[PDB]
């Protein structure tokens, strides 16, 4: 995070002048992995069921 | 002729298995042969025969 300052009216004196700051950002990631299953089952199961 | 049967219905025991069959086809044949004859007789005979 930058950090500011209060600043005077003066061309002359220290106080009047404005501090420079950074700021800066770093990286984290999304990586897609995959989750899966195989559920086998007769067709003829899968044929005579109503539900 | 292909030959079918009643295939159960276990995922592990081979009798869930449907069976393997096969159909086949043989080659006939007309190969041609020649049957053949000669008949030889005198010139004279002919001329002297009445039919």
């Amino acid at each position: 995070l930058p950090e500011a300052g209060w600043v005077g009216e003066s061309a002359t004196e220290p106080e009047g002048v404005i501090p420079t700051s950074k700021v800066t950002w770093a990286n984290r990631t999304l990586v897609a992995e995959e989750v899966a299953v195989i559920i086998p089952v007769p067709e003829a199961v899968i044929d005579d069921a109503t539900v």
